């Protein structure tokens, strides 16, 4: 049944006039996101960039609540679409470079014991919305996302490292930063330039 399965999204591509976003068709990977995430009954997500609801999906099954930051117009009435199986997802239309997270925070998860971020985001990005997040000051347990293998190398980077720098100083300002997973090209279509990485960031 799966977003995230090569047949749906596929159907899913066909539908709305998509072609050769890169798209996570593993349900497996998406599943060990959300695991690393600790994700359960207790859990409000506030995920970024939710693409097609792939990963979206998979963390809706486990947690009280999803909001969901999505900027882009055309995305809205096909999020509609493949996530109305489920009613514990707000999708936002908003940037959320903008966005007062910690008032949306108590607007939309009353109902929960923890708030944790995850998400998928392209490289221009990452950085910004990762270190605006950490800078607003939120009440986060942690912040789980996928980004570029040789970013997460910067920002787990360990003191001892030849890649320890200002980006790694930043993050683990704020956060103890590790790889939990690597994510290879093959795993997505159309592929990557590059293998992505799964960073873990639980703030202090």
């Amino acid at each position: 049944k799966d977003i995230a399965t090569p047949i749906r999204t596929k159907e899913i591509l066909k539908k709305y006039g998509f072609s050769f976003q890169n798209f996570l068709i593993d349900t497996n990977i998406l599943n060990r996101i959300v695991d690393h995430a600790e994700v359960t009954e207790k859990t409000g997500v506030i995920e970024i960039g939710p693409g097609i609801g792939a990963l979206t999906e998979q963390l809706a099954k486990r947690a009280k609540k999803v909001v969901a930051f999505e900027i882009d117009q055309r995305l809205l009435p096909i999020l509609k679409d493949t996530l109305s199986p489920y009613e514990n997802v707000t999708v936002i239309h908003q940037d959320v470079l903008k966005a007062d997270v910690k008032s949306v925070i108590e607007e939309q998860f009353q109902d929960c014991d923890e708030i944790m971020v995850v998400a998928n985001l392209p490289y221009y990005v990452t950085t910004p919305i990762i270190m605006k997040l950490l800078e607003e000051h939120l009440p986060l347990k942690g912040i789980v996302v996928m980004l570029q293998k040789e970013v997460a190398e910067r920002m787990a980077a360990d003191p001892s490292s030849k890649e320890y720098g200002s980006l790694s100083i930043a993050v683990q300002f704020y956060t103890e930063a590790k790889t939990v997973m690597i994510v290879p090209k093959t795993v997505f279509v159309p592929q990557p330039n590059v293998d992505s990485a799964v960073i873990r960031l639980i703030l202090r």
